[PDB]
């Protein structure tokens, strides 16, 4: 079992606090300012808003060569992907807005801010090689080079798009 592009996932981290461990989901609505935020799991409660199609998986060299030109495939190790909220229709995306920039959802796509490279967690994962489910993958922002991040804000836990790294559970569902 390989990741495929227009495969739907869900997006999970483990949190870890106070020698009490849980596994969040990545979720999002489509309505109001459009911020991602995460779901305990008992399994979400809320299954819709966790779901994600893999829309795009293209090489960084292939994506920035057609950006500049402007002016179901296999997920690989080092492609930049492109993450529509499959309620909501649009597209996970860095922001500009306020260290850590925030997550959240995007119409367009013409730009960097929606795509996000994928890395190994381990050493033994290595570039251009096909991405297992199973795998916990690392994603970095194309537009701002940075993570997407689990961050322990004032007693719970959020996501924004940070220096430092967050391994990501990238499962069919």
């Amino acid at each position: 079992q390989f990741l495929r592009t227009d495969d739907e996932v869900v997006l999970q981290c483990t949190a870890t606090i106070h020698k009490e461990q849980q596994k969040l989901c990545l979720a999002a609505e489509g309505f109001g300012n459009r911020l991602c935020f995460l779901e305990s799991t008992s399994v979400p409660p809320d299954l819709s808003i966790c779901t994600f199609v893999l829309e795009q998986s293209l090489s960084v060299r292939a994506l920035q060569e057609m950006l500049a030109n402007t002016v179901h495939r296999t997920l690989l190790y080092g492609h930049a992907i492109l993450l529509r909220h499959s309620y909501s229709g649009m597209y996970l995306c860095c922001l500009s807005t306020s260290l850590a920039f925030d997550v959240g959802l995007q119409e367009d796509t013409t730009g960097e801010a929606c795509w996000w490279t994928i890395h190994p967690a381990s050493k033994q994962r290595s570039e251009g090689e096909k991405v297992r489910v199973g795998d916990d993958l690392i994603l970095v922002s194309v537009s701002s080079e940075r993570y997407l991040h689990l961050s322990y804000g004032n007693s719970s836990w959020h996501v924004d798009a940070a220096f430092q790294q967050t391994l990501w559970s990238v499962a069919p569902i």
